[PDB]
C-alpha cells in the first residue's frame, strides 16, 4: 500500500528512493505504483512540446511548460535542448566541424569527465552503414569518436541479458538473466517482463555499474527508466541533473530506447518502416548533444553509443513445432522462440526422461531448423550452462526460425516480422559501439570486440575498481587516449621438472608394444640435443604457456614438438608444434599401427598403459602431436611415446584425425605456417573453468586415467601472411576452438559422410577465444612474443567468428 498524499513539489526525479508507504518522485515510482498523487502534474509535464520556436525566445517563465526559452532557462538548467539554437544564433552540435579533444574541457567544480552511456535496443550493426543517411548525429559521433564495426553481444541475444551484462561484465549463467522469461528451482519462483516478480533482488546476480559507482563514492543517475517516461523527458532530466551543485551531481547516467527494436518485430530489420525509427533516434542524440553544448559539456562528456543485439527477419511460417516429433508433448514446459528451454512440465513425474526427449529431436528431418543439446554440450564459446535457471535441455534455433510446442500457440498467443534470440555469432544479431569524449581516441577504429568487455572501461573511464567480471581487463584499451589499465601478466604458480632419461624399458609393464628396436655417432649427438631442446625455438613461439595453479609437471622435448606433461592426469596439458608451408604429410606406416613407447624420461607409475585401453571398449586414443606431420622416419618414432598419448572416444577420432592428417597442413598452407597449441580439457561441473582432479567423473576403465570433456587448439600465425609464422616481426593471428569430446556424432547430421563434409562446419561451431581455453586449463599462453600486453590481451579475446562480411 502506497499513501500517494504527500507531494512531488521540487523532488522530481529525485535520486534516491524513499521508504514506502511514502510516496516516490523518482523514476521507478511508475513501475511500483508508488508515486505521489502529483508526480504526472509536475514532473511529466508536456506544455508547448519540447522545441524552442523563435515566438518563446526570451518568454516571461511558465513553470506548466515542458521546457523552457526564457533568459533564466541556462542557470535553471532547464532549457529545451534547442534554446541556444532558435534563441541565440547558435548552431546545432551535429553541424560544428569535429575537433579532437585532446583534454576534458570541463565547467569549474568538475573533478572527473561525466560519462553517458546511450543504449538503443536493436540497434543492428549495419543499421551504421545502411541507415547513415538518415542519422547524421550517430555518424558524426562515430566518424569523430572511436567505434567497431561492430560489437558482439551475449547469448541468448535477448535485451535484459544483454543489458545486464553491459552492466555487469559478466555472462548470462553468472550474473542470472539467462532469458527474457526463467523458472529458478530453489526459489520457486519465475521471472517475466510484464509484471512485478522482475523487480525481486533475488534476480539480480553480481554488481552493475551504478552499485559499482555508489560503494566507491561515485553518484549515479537511473538506468532502468519506466516505459512511460517520454525520451525527450529522460534526456532533459539528464540535463537537469548534470546541473545539479558538485556535491550532488552524478557522474554516470543512461539513457534507454526501446527503438529501434519495438518497430524492427514488426516490420522486419530493413522494412521501409524502420526509416523512421532510425531518425527519431538521431534526433534524440541530436537533442542531447546540443543539451550538452549549452551546458558546455560537449567536450567535457564521454558519451558511449550502444546496442544490445541486432535483429534478424522472422516470420510464422518459418516455425518448427515439437508436436512434430514429440508424441509426449504435453509432458514438457517449452521455452519458446529463438532458443528453446525444455523441462519436465510435471516434477513428480519420473517417466519423464530427457535422453529419448533429445533422441526424438535428433536429425529427424533433412532440413531440419533446431538443434537439440545437453546443455554441457553447447559450443563453450555460448558460456550457457552454470545455472540453475538454464534448463539441461536447449535447442539452438537456425537464424530466420522459432521453435513452439504446438502450432496452437504460435496462432492462439502474422503479426511480427523481425526476432533476435539467435547464436551470438550470427551477423544479424551484431550490434553497435560509438565511444566519443576526452577519454575515447580521435577519428579511431578498433576490431570488433564483446559487450562483455565493456563494464571494465567504464569503470576506468569513472576510475573505478571493477568487481570481479569475465572482461579480461586491459583487452579495451586501444580504445582510450588515457585512463589505460596497466595490467600484468599473471605468476606462475607451478614450476616444470626438466626429466632426463631415468627408466630403463624394462621397468615398464603397461602391455605396450611397438616394432621399434631397428638399429650412428653423426645423428647420435643429434638426437641427444633434440631431447635437450634445440628445436625448441622453432616449436615454442612464443614462450612457454605459464601454468597457474598447483601441480606437478614435466617439459618433454622433440625434434617435432614441446610438451608440458602433467603427472597429475597422466598426459600433456599442452603440446606446442610449428608446421610451415612447406611441411609435407605423411602417414602411419604399417609396422607402426598400433605402436606406443615408453617414455624413458617419465616413471612407469606416471605413465598412461595400453592395457587400459584394451579393456576400455569404449574408449580408444589418439596422440596430440600428429604422426602425419613426423619431420623424418625417425622423429616419427617421437609421436609414439605413451606420453603424446590421449584417450578418445572412437567418433572423436574421426574428427581429430582429420584435423591433424587434412586441416593442419591446409592452415598451414593457407596462413604461411602455423605454430599449434593442443590439448585436453576437464569440464565435467561445466562452470567454464578448469577441474581439479576429484572433480572427473570418467576415467579410462581400471586406471586412474581422466577423461576429458573438450579437446582444444590454438593455431596462431602472422597477421602478416607475407611472413612466415615462424619468423614474424609483427602482429599475431588466431584461431582456436574447443571440441567437445563425445562418445558419438549425433551433434553433426551429415556424419555418415566423409569427414570433408562435416569435420570443418563441427570445428566452426566449437571456435573458442584463447581466454577461453585459459579459463579452461590454468594456463596463461603467450608470455614471451615483442607485443605489448595490452595487444595480447586483445589476440586472447579474439573470436574467429567464420560469418561473412
Ligand atoms: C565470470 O566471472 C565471475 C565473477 O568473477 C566468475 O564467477 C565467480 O566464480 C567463483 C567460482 O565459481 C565464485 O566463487 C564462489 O563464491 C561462493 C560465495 O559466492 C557468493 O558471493 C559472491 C560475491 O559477492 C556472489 O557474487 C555470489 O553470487 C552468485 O550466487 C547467487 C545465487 O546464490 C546469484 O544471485 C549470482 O548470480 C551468483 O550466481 C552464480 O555463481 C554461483 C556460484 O557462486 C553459481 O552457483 C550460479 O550458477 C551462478 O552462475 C554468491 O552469492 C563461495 O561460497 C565459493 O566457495 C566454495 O568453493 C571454494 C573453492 O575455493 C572453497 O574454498 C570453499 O570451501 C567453498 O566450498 C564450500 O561450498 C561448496 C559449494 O557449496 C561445497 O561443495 C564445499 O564442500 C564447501 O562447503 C566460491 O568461492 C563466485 O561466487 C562467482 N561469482 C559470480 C558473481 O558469479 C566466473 O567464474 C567467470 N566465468 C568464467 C568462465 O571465467
Ligand atoms: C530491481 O530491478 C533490478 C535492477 N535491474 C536494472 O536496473 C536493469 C534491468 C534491465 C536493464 C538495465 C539496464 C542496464 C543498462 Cl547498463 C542500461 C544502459 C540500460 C538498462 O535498462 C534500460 C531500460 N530502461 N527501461 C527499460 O525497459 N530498459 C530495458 C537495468
Ligand atoms: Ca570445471
Ligand atoms: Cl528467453
Ligand atoms: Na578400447
Ligand atoms: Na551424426
Ligand atoms: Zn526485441
Amino acid at each position: 500500500w502506497t499513501a500517494t498524499s504527500g507531494s512531488c513539489k521540487g523532488r522530481c526525479f529525485e535520486l534516491q528512493e524513499v521508504g514506502p508507504p511514502d510516496c516516490r518522485c523518482d523514476n521507478l515510482c511508475k513501475s511500483y505504483s508508488s508515486c505521489c498523487h502529483d508526480f504526472d502534474e509536475l514532473c511529466l509535464k508536456t506544455a508547448r512540446g519540447w522545441e524552442c520556436t523563435k515566438d518563446r525566445c526570451g518568454e516571461v517563465r511558465n513553470e506548466e511548460n515542458a521546457c523552457h526559452c526564457s533568459e533564466d532557462c541556462l542557470s535553471r538548467g532547464d532549457c529545451c535542448t534547442n534554446y541556444q539554437v532558435v534563441c541565440k544564433g547558435e548552431s546545432h552540435w551535429v553541424d560544428d566541424d569535429c575537433e579532437e579533444i585532446k583534454v576534458p574541457e570541463c565547467p569549474a567544480g568538475f573533478v572527473r569527465p561525466p560519462l553517458i552511456i546511450f543504449s538503443v535496443d536493436g540497434f543492428r550493426a549495419s543499421y551504421m552503414k545502411k541507415g547513415s543517411k538518415v542519422m547524421p548525429n550517430i555518424e558524426k559521433l562515430r566518424s569523430c569518436g572511436t567505434h567497431a564495426p561492430y560489437m558482439r553481444p551475449v547469448y541468448p541475444t535477448k535485451t535484459f541479458p544483454n543489458l545486464y551484462t553491459l552492466a555487469t561484465g559478466l555472462y548470462p549463467e553468472s550474473h542470472g538473466i539467462v532469458g527474457n522469461s526463467m523458472y529458478d528451482p530453489v526459489f520457486d519462483a519465475s521471472f517475466h517482463l510484464r509484471g512485478r516478480e522482475k523487480f525481486n533482488h533475488r534476480w539480480w546476480g553480481g554488481q552493475p555499474l551504478w552499485i559499482t559507482a555508489t560503494k566507491q563514492g561515485v553518484r549515479a543517475g537511473t538506468f532502468f527508466w519506466s516505459v512511460s517516461i517520454p525520451h525527450e523527458r529522460r534526456i532533459l532530466t539528464i540535463l537537469q541533473w548534470l546541473s545539479l551543485p558538485d556535491n550532488e551531481r552524478p557522474s554516470v547516467y543512461a539513457f534507454y530506447s526501446e527503438q529501434p527494436d519495438f518497430s524492427g518485430h514488426k516490420y522486419g530489420p530493413f522494412g521501409p518502416e524502420m526509416t523512421n525509427p532510425l531518425r527519431e533516434i538521431d534526433k534524440t542524440v541530436g537533442q542531447l548533444m546540443d543539451g550538452l553544448k549549452q551546458l558546455r559539456l560537449h567536450r567535457c562528456v564521454n558519451v558511449i553509443f550502444v546496442g544490445d543485439h541486432g535483429m534478424e527477419d522472422v516470420t510464422c511460417d518459418r516455425t518448427e513445432f515439437l508436436s512434430n516429433y514429440l508424441t509426449n508433448v504435453d509432458d514438457i514446459t517449452l521455452v519458446p522462440g529463438t532458443l528453446g528451454r525444455i523441462r519436465a512440465k510435471s516434477i513428480n513425474n519420473s517417466k519423464y526422461d530427457p535422453k529419448t526427449i533429445i533422441a526424438a529431436l535428433t536429425c529427424k528431418k533433412p532440413d531440419q531448423h533446431f538443434k537439440p543439446y545437453m546443455k554441457q554440450h553447447l559450443p563453450k564459446r555460448l558460456h550457457y550452462a552454470n545455472n540453475r535457471r538454464i534448463e539441461d535441455i536447449h535447442l539452438l534455433v537456425d537464424r530466420r526460425w522459432h521453435v513452439a510446442r504446438k502450432p496452437l500457440d504460435v496462432y492462439k498467443k502474422c503479426f511480427f516480422q523481425g526476432d533476435h534470440g539467435f547464436d551470438n555469432k550470427v551477423n544479424s544479431m551484431q550490434t553497435v559501439f560509438v565511444g566519443y569524449g576526452p577519454t575515447f581516441k580521435y577519428r579511431t577504429k578498433v576490431p570488433p570486440f564483446e559487450n562483455i568487455e565493456l563494464y571494465n572501461v567504464m569503470c576506468d573511464l569513472l576510475g573505478l575498481k571493477p568487481a570481479p567480471n569475465n572482461g579480461t581487463h586491459g583487452s579495451l584499451n586501444h580504445l582510450l587516449r588515457t585512463n589505460t589499465f596497466r595490467p600484468t601478466m599473471p605468476d606462475e604458480v607451478s614450476r616444470p621438472n626438466y626429466p632426463g632419461i631415468m627408466y630403463l624399458q624394462s621397468e615398464f609393464d603397461l602391455g605396450c608394444t611397438c616394432d621399434d628396436k631397428v638399429e650412428n655417432k653423426l645423428e647420435e649427438l643429434n638426437k641427444r640435443l633434440h631431447t635437450k631442446g634445440s628445436t625448441k625455438e622453432r616449436h615454442l613461439l612464443y614462450g612457454r604457456p605459464a601454468v597457474l595453479y598447483r601441480t606437478s609437471y614435466d617439459i618433454l622435448y622433440h625434434t617435432d614438438f614441446e610438451s608440458g606433461y602433467s603427472e597429475i592426469f597422466l598426459m600433456p596439458l599442452w603440446t606446442s608444434y610449428t608446421i610451415s608451408k612447406q611441411a609435407e604429410v605423411s602417414s602411419i606406416p604399417e609396422h607402426l599401427t598400433n605402436c606406443v613407447r615408453p617414455d624413458v624420461r617419465v616413471s612407469p607409475g606416471f605413465s598412461q598403459n595400453c592395457l587400459a585401453y584394451k579393456n576400455d571398449k569404449q574408449m580408444s586414443y589418439g596422440f596430440l602431436f600428429p604422426p602425419y606431420l613426423s619431420s623424418s622416419p625417425e622423429a616419427k618414432y617421437d609421436a609414439f611415446l605413451v606420453t603424446n598419448m590421449v584417450p578418445m572416444y572412437p567418433a572423436f577420432k574421426r574428427v581429430w584425425a582429420y584435423f591433424q592428417r587434412v586441416l593442419v597442413k591446409k592452415y598451414a598452407s593457407e596462413r604461411n605456417g602455423v605454430n599449434v597449441i593442443s590439448g585436453p580439457i576437464f569440464d565435467y561441473n561445466y562452470d567454464g573453468l578448469r577441474d581439479t582432479e576429484d572433480e572427473i567423473k570418467q576415467y579410462v576403465e581400471g586406471s586412474s586415467i581422466p577423461v576429458p570433456t573438450h579437446y582444444y587448439s590454438i593455431i596462431t600465425s602472422c597477421l602478416d601472411f607475407t611472413q612466415p609464422a615462424d619468423k614474424c616481426d609483427g602482429p599475431l593471428s588466431v584461431s582456436s576452438f574447443i571440441l567437445p569430446h563425445r562418445p558419438d556424432n549425433d551433434e553433426s547430421c551429415n556424419s555418415s559422410e566423409d569427414e570433408s563434409k562435416w569435420v570443418e562446419e563441427l570445428m566452426k561451431m566449437h571456435t573458442a577465444r584463447v581466454r577461453d581455453i585459459e579459463h579452461l586449463t590454468g594456463l596463461d599462453f603467450y608470455r614471451k612474443t615483442s607485443r605489448s600486453y595490452s595487444e595480447i590481451l586483445t589476440l586472447k579475446t579474439y573470436l574467429h567468428t567464420y560469418e561473412s562480411e
